[PDB]
């Protein structure tokens, strides 16, 4: 009888998933409808809808479930992050990449993902903020389907960078990452020992001299390159560089990056 | 374009062969696929469906009820008195489901759900008896596991022996009828007890109700009448049948009235026809 | 603290004997000061108050109506049939305002508003006649006056048709030839105390009151005297009224009700703001 | 033929110069007369106006705030990040009320309420500094009278710090005593000491001040004609410096400041502005 979630919202991207909407809904809705006696299901129609729905329902609902890929999850992130009241968020993975779902240990089988939600295991998750843009997975320069990070990793120029991190300063670089999530491009993060709930972000720079070392590092796929953890980060380049992040964005250097500890609460899989 | 921007589905979890998860697998996905704004509320107690209808009537364009006669009756009593009444649809989740049958709704719950997505809607008359609303019927003289009140009565009418008589005064559209009776029905719906109405030529959307009385003396005549399955007006002393819009029914002593579901209604009764008071999802392939 | 977390004020803009702005200057500020969640809706057409009551019944803890007998009746018909019925209060905005007077509400609208902020609440009986609810009265034989049905009747009674009536009340019967048949719930009729004696709106019972065909002159003198003490008069909970031919019934506002009638009482069906000083 | 089917009035009960009842007698009746669907919510705590704006943004067409600079700032921070942002109006209930003055709103609260009923609306720019939004200003080197009001009252009787300002692909490095980025046309209850600032021109005004004495004389002899206009600004200091803005905030350098052109629509007074 003792649920955490009196009212639930399921946001459905109809274009998400393998094919039939009906088939996808046959897999994900019945378990949710059985478990949650007040369930509201809204389809998105256009880019931005998920963001709008999150903003409208944030104060009316206790759990928001998003069925969609990285892009839809990012819309939800941007929708809830700036709000004072932020209900618990859950992901049913409906893209091909689904990075943050994997960080939470969510099964890629959508029926199982739905079933998981009904178990109501919830944990705090850190949300990053770069010049007012929020992100869950990563921030990166030098990355530029499978997605931006996925394509970069499947197929893996110099510029100077000045990074100010928690009172300390840091060269000529090829790749600069700030990681929050534990998976990137559908596989465990190539940035070592990243945690999404440890109150800190992981800076990761591949140097000018380290191009070959980095190629081998990604291949061997066993991690433990300049790498440091930090809460408050400022990243500067010689000229304005376009930044890549969880989804479509207009962000560019220079950047103040800041970590919001436990900003979201999210459904996760404690078995994994 | 859809007629229904926002939809509410009220689920009685006890409804159906009972298995919630299985039932929801059958009914929800087609609805969720068709209707991009769908709200699903489970009832917990008697009266919840009525409350939900009353809270959502002004917020929603379609209300779907998954339940048996009792839950449908709760919805009837919820929406009927309101000024704004969205369209109502039934997924039949009991064993009887009289009004669903009147609307030609398939008893296969998946197919009932699919029907709703076709959005065929018609006006339906709602009767009002002393402020109680009903869709199927009003009756006196109907009174171990239940086919429903009317269904059980029809199954045992043949082998039930000594029925009690009572006097009745019926005022119908400025005419009066007074006699000793065993059964008095006022029918709105076209099915009673799971089969076509024994009251002849009843229509739920013709702007009028059907009065149907068996005299104290007409027990045998009525048994034969049902067996004959010839639902027409026998020019029969024992059976009185007339159509009327505005009806008042009086008995010597207060008698408990039977209707679509659980109710506290009793005689005397003002019964009133509200023409096209509801709009409801129906099956034009059958009705 | 407060009984009322959320409040709705329904304003009939045509109500009051002064413009909208002046009326709102008198009634809104005290309410806004007292109630930190206040929603104000103006009616535009007949029926709106009914609709607003039905939409907000489940969202709000108090509903205040600023209007005359007609607007109050729209609220009565809006809330009465619902399962959830918040507390109702009246700011008197007509000329008659019968039920506001029953509750002891001052006719000064600023004072009526102030009263609501004191949050004195009592159960009130609501009558039900063939599914029509009423707060004040039900009557037959009441046949450009803005004084209201009863008010106009009382003003012109000085200078009628008889009809037979059969009244069944709580297992007793009364038949006779009559000129006026009233069933009273409220304590004021036509802007003055009820001519039916000792009527109470919260005593769990209704007052039947019949003026016989022989008592026309006696009744005219009785009204002139304005004595209003204990014509056939009895209290009853469950009443059935029959006439020879269908007669049109008069009640709180516009209605299509007619005899024969089952009249029934719903004890404490509403809770309402009242004035315990009066 | 109204622009506003549904209206929300957010009241700070502590706002205004006398009793709440008196204040409500002045502001509510004109609004209630003009707007047939009016919802009035009192704040109880810091943050409530922000929460109310966020809850009602999608339910309402106009949000009126009765309060000072701090309450207005709560509304700014409430609406600015949202996708759907109804029109905002100010009834000035503090002593400073800078942005209300930018919009030409009379300081007489009854007249401010009446203005709203005329429904004159214009786009207004909102600035964004590291995800904090502001309407009036951003600054380093600044009872109270408010941050700017107190600063101006005590300026008669300071520290220097290095600053790097990147503005629309140009750079400015120097040692400074005061750095302002202005959006609003009034600061500290009087016209902006930053010259020719406009809240709706699509651009922000950078204003930096060796110039301690020159600045003291400038404020005294209020002539008002390093100062430049820019849309996209980055401000860096040697060490993290606390930033001052419209109300209470945790903002600090370094800062990306961005202008969002016509981000809000707001009730204004075309007889004055
Ligand atoms: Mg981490
Ligand atoms: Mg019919
Ligand atoms: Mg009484
Ligand atoms: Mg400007």
């Amino acid at each position: 009888t003792k649920t955490k979630f009196e009212k639930v919202l399921l946001i459905v991207n109809p274009k998400a998933g393998q094919g039939d909407l009906h088939t996808n809904l046959t897999k994900i809705v019945p378990p949710l409808a059985a478990a949650f006696p007040d369930l509201h299901i809204l389809h998105t129609k256009e880019q931005g809808d998920a963001t709008k729905y999150c903003q409208e329902f944030a104060s009316k609902v206790d759990l928001i479930i998003v069925f969609g890929g990285d892009g839809t999850v990012f819309e939800c992130t941007n929708g809830l992050a700036p709000l004072e009241i932020r209900p618990t968020l859950a992901i049913i993975p409906g893209g091909t990449c689904n990075d943050f779902s994997r960080t939470l240990g969510v099964p890629q089988n959508i029926a199982e993902a739905a079933k998981l939600i009904t178990k109501e295991h919830v944990k705090p998750v850190d949300v990053a903020k770069a010049n007012g843009q929020h992100f869950l997975n990563f921030w990166g320069i030098g990355l530029v389907k499978l997605g931006k990070i996925g394509y970069y990793l499947s197929t893996i120029e110099t510029f100077p960078v000045k990074i100010t991190y928690d009172g300390q300063v840091y060269d000529e670089a090829v790749l600069v990452m700030v990681g929050n999530g534990e998976y990137l491009g559908g596989i465990p993060s190539f940035i070592p020992n990243v945690k999404c709930d440890d109150g800190t972000l992981d800076i990761f720079v591949v140097k000018s001299t380290g191009i070959q070392a980095f190629k081998d590092y990604i291949g061997k796929k066993l991690f433990e390159i300049f790498h440091v953890k930090a809460k408050s980060i400022h990243i500067e380049t010689e000229e304005e560089k376009e930044v890549d992040t969880d989804g479509e964005s207009s962000l560019h250097t220079p950047c103040q990056i800041e970590l919001l500890q436990g900003h979201f609460t999210m459904i996760y899989n404690p078995a994994v």
